[PDB]
Parts: C-alpha cells; structure tokens; sequence
DNA sequence: AAAAATCAA
C-alpha cells in the first residue's frame, strides 16, 4: 500500500551515513550505531522514536541538504511571537524564490516547533562542499529578517573521521513539543495527505546540480 | 522496565 511505499521512499530519500543515525531524547540526540533499518522508520512514522540523519556519507558526500529557517531562541518567549513567525515564513519564501531560479526543485516542511526546513533531495551523492557552496550563495542573495536564522546543512565539507551534523528529518514528533514534523506546502499550509506527498517527491539531478555548481563559481 | 544520554561548529 501506500504507506509501505513511503517506508521504502523515506529510506531513499534521507540516506545519509551509511552505518550511524541518531534519535531525539528530551534535552538531545544520541547517535544509533548500525544502519537505519525498515523497523526504525516505522517507529519514525509512529512516534515511537524519531530520527535524525547524518547528512554526509562516508566519502564525504550528500544525497540531500536543508535550509532551517529558525527563530532566534530569544525571540521565541515574547508576545508578538507571530511577527517571527510572519518573517520566518519571509525568509523561506525568499530562499525558495532563488531556488526555483536555479530550477532547484525543493520541499518545505514545519519543524514542530520554531521553525521550517527547506529539504533539497538528489538522485546520486553530490560533493558536500558544492552543495554547501550554492547554498551559501543563494542565502547571499536574499534581505533577511530580525529574530530569524537560517542554517545550511550539510554544515561540513568534510568528516576528517567524523560523524558530522544531522538533522531530524519530517513525518515525526518533535520531542521538544510533541508536534508532528510535517510537509506544508508552498504557502506553509500542511498537506493532509503526507503519505502521499511523500511518495511524489522529486529528487534533483545530480548532473545538474553538478554543473551548477561549476556555472555559480563561474569557474 | 525505565532512566540516561551524543556530537558537532
Ligand atoms: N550538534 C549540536 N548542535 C546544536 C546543539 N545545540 C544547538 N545546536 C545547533 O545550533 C543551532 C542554534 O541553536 P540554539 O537554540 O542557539 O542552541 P543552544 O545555544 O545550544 O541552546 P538550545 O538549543 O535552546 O538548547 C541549532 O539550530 C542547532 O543546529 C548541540 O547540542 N549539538
Ligand atoms: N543537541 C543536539 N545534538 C546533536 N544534534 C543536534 C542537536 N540539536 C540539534 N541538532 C541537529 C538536529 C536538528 O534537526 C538540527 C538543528 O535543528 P534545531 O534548530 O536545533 N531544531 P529543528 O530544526 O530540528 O526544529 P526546530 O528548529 O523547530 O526546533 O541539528
Ligand atoms: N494589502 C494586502 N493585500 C492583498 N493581500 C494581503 C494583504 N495583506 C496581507 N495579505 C495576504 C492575503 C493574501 O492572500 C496573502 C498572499 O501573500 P503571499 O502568499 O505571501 N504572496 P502571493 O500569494 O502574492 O504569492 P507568492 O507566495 O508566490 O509570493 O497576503
Ligand atoms: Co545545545
Ligand atoms: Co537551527
Ligand atoms: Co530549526
Ligand atoms: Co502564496
């Protein structure tokens, strides 16, 4: 059925290390030492655990990468939270604008707490560095907004024996809030149909994304 | 049976 479909598509999709990934506890992350499994994205999927994923793999590349668009945690406690909300949706807007300029294909997604991930997926392993590096161009392009921070993952071109950064990846509870981690769509309204959503996504070219970054360098 | 808590920039 569909949902077992998204079992399989979640695991092509957030592949990142090969052999370690990390849940979320109250207060952290604590890295799993074997390879995600089929049982692992169900719990995923249940709210049992949730999961977040090292970005680079062992040859130090990526198959996908994120924006997250935060509120700053100062800005978070105040009444006129809603304006930060307001910007944080502004910020990302923005960064997707440019992205579709780069016929980057992208996803949002509500974080579950303060905040949205813009999830760039790839059909083969690009370079961590090269996608890092449009990413950084692309952000500077943009106007930013107060109380509000934009993070670039992968945040590493390279392990150097390491495990890296993760990140919590959607369709789980954030542990923080007890809120599901969902996709929205361009208009940050949540799609009811996440399974489905899911089971639509596109990844990018590598290809592409290989001679774009070679066409932003400009060599 | 449940409490405890990693790893990075
Ligand atoms: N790897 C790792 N990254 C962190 C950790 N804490 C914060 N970050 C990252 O740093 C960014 C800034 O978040 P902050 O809210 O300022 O983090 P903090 O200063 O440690 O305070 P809290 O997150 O509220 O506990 C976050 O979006 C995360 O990407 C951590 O303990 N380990
Ligand atoms: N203590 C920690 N240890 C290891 N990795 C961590 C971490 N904290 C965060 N990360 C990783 C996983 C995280 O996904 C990412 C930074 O995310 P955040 O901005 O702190 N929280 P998120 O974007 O997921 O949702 P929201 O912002 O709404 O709270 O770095
Ligand atoms: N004076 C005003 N006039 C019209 N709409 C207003 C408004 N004040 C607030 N709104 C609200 C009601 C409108 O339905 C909503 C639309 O604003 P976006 O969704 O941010 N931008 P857009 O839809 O034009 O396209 P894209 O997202 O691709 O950039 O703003
Ligand atoms: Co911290
Ligand atoms: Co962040
Ligand atoms: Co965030
Ligand atoms: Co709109």
């Amino acid at each position: 059925g569909p949902s077992q479909n998204a079992i399989k598509r979640f695991m092509t999709l957030f592949s990142g290390r090969e052999d370690v990934f990390s849940i979320q506890y109250e207060g952290g992350y604590r890295p799993i030492r074997r390879p995600l499994n089929f049982q692992d994205i169900k719990n995923h999927f249940s709210g049992k655990k949730t999961l977040g994923i090292y970005l680079l793999k062992k040859n130090d590349t990526v198959k996908f990468a994120a924006y997250d668009i935060d509120i700053k945690k100062h800005y978070l406690n105040r009444e006129d939270k809603f304006v930060y909300e307001e910007n944080s949706k502004k910020v990302a807007k923005r960064l997707s604008r440019e992205l579709n300029l780069e016929n980057i294909t992208h996803y949002f997604e509500f974080t579950g707490n303060r905040g949205y991930h813009i999830w760039i997926f790839f059909d083969i392993p690009v370079s961590a560095y090269k996608i890092k590096y449009i990413m950084e161009k692309i952000l500077d392009r943009i106007e930013l907004e107060e109380g509000i921070d934009v993070e670039i993952f992968p945040k590493q071109t390279s392990l150097n024996g390491g495990l890296g950064n993760l990140i919590k990846v959607p369709l789980g509870v954030h542990k923080k809030t007890g809120k599901k981690c969902l996709f929205v769509d361009n208009d940050f309204n949540v799609i009811e149909n996440q399974i489905e959503f899911l089971n639509n996504i596109k990844e990018n070219k590598a290809t592409e994304i290989n001679k774009l970054f070679r066409e932003i360098f400009n060599e």
